[PDB]
């Protein structure tokens, strides 16, 4: 009983991975990159038609269990690909000229946990030495000024960035994978909730990135274009000067491995529902979003290197 405009829990999303792949095995192939503390496997879509010597858009949702709204876009963004590809210009010429990696949920056992137990969890399931506090935030667990400050070294606390940077299983099977793909992979995209903010680096320091002129222009346009449908506003800018210090990120950590076009969104609202954004917020939500990934895919294309 899947729906795209309804939050789907992990059991649907997981059958639903395998049910999109099947119905669409000419613009969708599905790998697991590892498996969860749990034992959950950590399901990736490959989109795009196939092609020889094909650069790729990397794209993580649900790496923060509460963040509902994420894992409901990158269904949302597989959808739009089935159904418009062949429909539309735009989605048309993306699909054919590039790849879009999307991992639909990164913190699977997270995920489960505020299905059955804690709405409100954020980190990931995995035991912690000395404590009975579980978890670790796997976007304080890259290695990209791992463990600094805007991280926490309380196992306690919602920010703990783990024992060792790629501690999680989670957030190794990540890096691990972009790693192994890093010639093809052009830029990172993270989905998270909420604010209405676009982050590129540097988060885990104070500092601007060599290409923040280009990056600064370009979450300006993302911003307007996301606008265009609703009038909804987004601000944006680097981490650290927009948002806070946070520290050992994904978005960072791609960069410093090369993936100059590196974004966190954080999505709707701005605080009336936070992270309990009701259902019938969901189309709008993706839909103008759509048009900010689209954006940006659209520029990356004219830029390859
Ligand atoms: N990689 C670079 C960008 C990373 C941004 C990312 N934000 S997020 O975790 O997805 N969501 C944000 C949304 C909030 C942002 C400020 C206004 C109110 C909402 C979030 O939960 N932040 C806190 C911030 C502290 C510490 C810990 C628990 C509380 C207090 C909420 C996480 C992330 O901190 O990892
Ligand atoms: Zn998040
Ligand atoms: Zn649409
Ligand atoms: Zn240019």
């Amino acid at each position: 009983g899947h729906s795209y405009e309804k939050y789907n829990n992990w059991e649907t999303i997981e059958a639903w991975t395998k049910q999109v792949t099947s119905e669409n095995p000419d613009l969708i192939s599905r790998t697991a990159i590892g498996t969860t503390f749990l034992g959950n496997n950590i399901y990736l879509l490959k989109v795009g038609k196939p092609g020889p010597n094909k650069p790729a858009i990397f794209m993580d949702c649900g790496i923060h269990a509460r963040e509902w709204i994420s894992h409901a876009f990158c269904q949302w963004f597989v959808r739009e690909a089935v159904l418009t590809y062949g429909y539309e210009s735009h989605m048309t010429e993306f699909l054919n000229k590039l790849d879009f990696y999307v991992l639909p949920v990164l913190n699977i056992d997270g995920y489960i946990y505020t299905w059955t137990k804690n709405r409100m969890w954020r980190k990931t399931r995995s035991t912690n030495a000395g404590t009975t506090c579980i978890g670790t935030d796997p976007n304080r667990n890259f290695d990209a000024g791992w463990c600094t400050t805007g991280a926490s070294t309380d196992p306690c606390d919602e920010t703990y960035c783990g024992s060792a940077a790629e501690s999680e299983k989670e957030t190794k099977a990540l890096a691990d994978f972009i790693r192994n793909n890093l010639s093809s992979i052009k830029a990172y995209l993270s989905i998270h909730s909420y604010s209405q903010h676009i982050v590129y680096p540097y988060s885990y320091d104070y500092k601007l990135p060599e290409n923040n002129a280009e990056l600064n222009n370009l979450a300006k346009a993302a911003v307007k274009e996301l606008a265009t449908l609703y009038g909804t506003k987004y601000t944006y800018g680097p981490g650290a000067t927009t948002l806070y210090l946070a520290p050992g990120g994904g978005d960072d950590w791609a960069y410093d491995q090369g993936i100059k076009y590196s974004f966190t969104f954080e999505l709707r609202d701005k605080g009336r529902y936070g992270f309990i954004l009701p259902e019938s917020q969901i189309q709008a939500t993706c839909e103008e979003t759509m048009l900010a990934i689209k954006y940006v895919t659209n520029y990356v294309l004219g830029h390859l290197y």
